[PDB]
């Protein structure tokens, strides 16, 4: 009845990364000054180079060189020794106005509540009682990995440490009438940039016994656990050198580690009428919901738009079977407690406010108690 | 018993599937003249640019211009009328050699069976007996709808169309023993790029009697089927100019369109020593070898690598009770049967051929009979 499952995540230094974050500082910075902003705006990073590109129509003034450049101070890129520097790099800029034929097809003189899904498209939420946050441990873990190691790295424990990290969990589990049981910790990988100096012994110590151990609990780790630290041997290049990153190439990270499934689409750097971001959020709070509620153990919700249309074109419950109530039952309580609107969605999860930033690294779910983390108290 | 589920395609000039294309094409004449060329080649596009960005380590001579150029003719953008010209766009390019750094800890002295992962991550392949070809009846019939619109643009029965377009299908299933089965055809979605002159009554006639007509059986359409045919209204503006394009964006078209799961890692533009593609690939190639074997009618497998170590760190199966073998049993035929290090999966899926532009339009599996698609003969 075993089974292994594996998740990654990665670091806020780590290039696509970086691109999320820019993406959503950007985003942060016009609805600052424009709530109503419209805005689908891409990354991509590489050696001495940020460019944003995509469609922006909004009545804010924004200063990108400035938004840009903080955004990258504070993921810790501060100097040519680390391989990016946000005082030096280059900021450049090929921003339209949004498509007129999308406009009018999306939003212009539509009231609110009735604006068209901005795109078509599918999204999924998941939800698993394995985790009081109701997240998958194996991505749970990966995630705090990765915090652990910039909170080391900015604390000054381990000052040999760049902001360039991924981590990847492995977990034996068991089930239970669908429901599924963390048991141990089979495998853990770590790769973190580095200065020149440290040597491999020095960095593999420090990443078990000051990164793993403050990380994972103890019960799941034993003699046989399998550890992969700085499996590469060597990682002074990294950041947007080592590798280039673009928006959107995190999206499994973003999410759920793998378990559930996922629709296809990026989150940062868009508004609140693109539902790729904006139906996800509200996706996983009905999951949450679900299983808050006691309907569910586990639940994966899908959603469906089409450009221009309103209302969802599907929706679809899988329970796992992990509830006393049919699939067709728990659909027809979503339907009865949920509008899926993105007209709707943008008032009840507050997505015109700037908190996007704070998606953009370590998961958009399972953390800080944002509107879609907060159950909603289901009436049937 | 019944449910919905939906997935979507996109066209060849889809601005992130251009993307894919183009990163493919480079992939291709590199491997043409080198074939142990490492490629990480991403590619952006906007109003009048294809950026191409990324890491390359090649004895390749590639004409970086002609390749793009060449690449974006054949998808059809070959005028400023439709928004995007091969012959006057601006080509971009930021390439460097591979991180030696990555050099060195993957593939540097060592022997081919035996180099390491290119990158840690994690990967899945499925199959489903619910379609010869063992794929999901919803994201076959979006991508044939999209093979059909480019293949009355490029025939000129439709000369109004443009290459840019999206699909999406809604099939009702019912549920035997863990298998699905199709019923009907709930809703369908297309959007469509065209010209400036044809009215949105032409555009919808044409759309339901020439494209849906020619793809869909006629015994899943009925009076209940939704149709939204060009919804937004208007899709003048279209590509790059439209919508800023990724490559590794459309990472869920590429694969199942929602059905069995993903890892999050893109495949065009990357050599066979990332994994993110041939280990995925070889997943597509066990699933599909045991659902034609006989042992499952649906399977989703996940492997999951460590940078620079050859061997998977986790292999799992999930047969969602098509199987009277125990997962467990199945894990131990894939292990005896296969040999999924990248330096092996090379071998057995010919992974230096230059065939990858091939596979970035309409989906990487269920097509052509590429070596991931012709079954292995198991033995147990
Ligand atoms: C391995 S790189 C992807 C492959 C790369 N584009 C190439 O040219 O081979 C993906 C991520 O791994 C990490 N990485 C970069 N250099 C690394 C190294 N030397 N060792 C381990 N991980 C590294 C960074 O987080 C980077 O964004
Ligand atoms: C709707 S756009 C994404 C949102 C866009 N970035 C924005 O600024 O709102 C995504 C895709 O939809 C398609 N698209 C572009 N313009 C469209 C239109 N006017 N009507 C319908 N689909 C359109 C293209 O395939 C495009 O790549
Ligand atoms: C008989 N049956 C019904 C469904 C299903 N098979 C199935 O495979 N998925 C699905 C797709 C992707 C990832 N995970 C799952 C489910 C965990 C199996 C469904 C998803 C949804 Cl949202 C739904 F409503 C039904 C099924
Ligand atoms: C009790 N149990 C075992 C597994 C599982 N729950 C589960 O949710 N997934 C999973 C993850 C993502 C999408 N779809 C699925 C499966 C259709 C449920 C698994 C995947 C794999 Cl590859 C595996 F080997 C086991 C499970
Ligand atoms: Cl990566
Ligand atoms: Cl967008
Ligand atoms: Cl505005
Ligand atoms: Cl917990
Ligand atoms: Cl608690
Ligand atoms: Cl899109
Ligand atoms: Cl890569
Ligand atoms: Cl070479
Ligand atoms: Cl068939
Ligand atoms: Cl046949
Ligand atoms: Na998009
Ligand atoms: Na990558």
């Amino acid at each position: 009845g075993t089974f292994l499952f594996t998740s990654e995540s990665v670091g806020e230094g780590h290039p696509d990364k970086i691109c999320d974050q820019i993406s959503d500082a950007v985003l942060d910075a016009h609805l600052q000054q424009d709530p109503d902003a419209k805005v689908a705006c891409e990354t991509v990073a590489k050696t001495g180079m940020i460019l944003l590109a995509g469609e922006i129509t909004s009545r804010a003034a924004v200063d990108y060189q400035k938004v840009v450049r903080e955004a990258v101070k504070h993921i810790g890129y501060d100097d040519s020794s680390k391989g990016f520097d946000y005082k030096t790099c280059n900021v450049l800029v090929a921003l339209e106005q949004q498509s007129p034929d999308i406009a009018q097809g999306v939003h212009l003189d539509r009231n609110e509540e009735d604006i068209g899904a901005g795109d078509q498209g599918l999204m999924f939420g998941y939800a698993t009682d394995e985790t009081e946050e109701c997240m998958p441990l194996t991505i749970v873990l990966a995630h705090k990995l990765n915090a652990k190691l910039a909170e080391l790295r900015r604390n000054g424990t381990l000052p040999w440490l760049r902001p360039d990290s991924k981590t990847q969990v492995t977990v034996q589990y068991m089930q239970d009438r669908g429901a599924v049981l963390p048991i141990r910790v089979h495998t853990i990988v770590i790769s973190v940039q580095h200065d020149e100096e440290v040597c491999l012994d020095e960095m593999r110590d420090a990443l078990k016994e000051k990164v793993i151990k403050a990380v994972v609990p103890a019960k799941y780790l034993d003699e046989d656990t399998i550890y992969h630290l700085q499996p590469s041997g060597r990682f002074v290049i990294g950041g947007p050198q080592g590798d280039a990153g673009l928006t959107g190439r995190k999206i499994i990270v973003d999410t759920y580690g793998g378990w559930g499934a996922h629709g296809g689409g990026a989150f940062s750097g868009k508004d609140y009428t693109k539902v790729d971001r904006s139906a996800a959020y509200a996706a996983r709070w009905v999951a949450k919901s679900l299983v808050k509620g006691g309907l569910c153990r586990r639940v994966l919700v899908q959603v469906s738009y089409a450009i221009g249309v309103s209302h969802p074109l599907s929706i679809s419950i899988f329970h796992y079977g992990t509830s006393q109530k049919s699939e067709r039952e728990l659909l027809e309580i979503v339907k009865k407690n949920f509008d899926l609107r993105p007209g709707v969605i943008v008032r009840d999860l507050d997505l015109k406010k700037p908190i996007y930033q704070r998606t953009a690294a370590y998961g958009h779910f399972g953390r800080d108690s944002f509107p879609w983390e907060v159950p909603k108290k289901l009436k049937y």
